[PDB]
């Protein structure tokens, strides 16, 4: 089963990828992006305890 | 029947609040400030996904 697929379309600001990153709670999480895009998200996600 | 409940009380940094208002937060969330305290919290939970 495929849960919830979130599209972070902002520069992760407004913190509307924060509300979508929180609500997704699962074990296997699938991210797709830049390089330097994903060294924040990780960020994001060690502060939302991801 | 109460629910699980997790007491916060920081400052306005590391980070905070976010860490665990990810399942705990789903109904109303209580604020134990000041005026210019909760006007702060406010603010913070409103550039926030709160």
């Amino acid at each position: 089963d495929m849960q919830n697929v979130i599209t972070l379309d902002t520069s992760f600001e407004d913190a509307k990828t924060q509300v979508q990153l929180k609500k997704i709670h699962s074990s296997v999480i699938l991210l797709y992006c830049s390089k330097d895009e994903a060294v924040l998200i990780l960020s994001e996600a060690r502060s939302l305890g991801l």
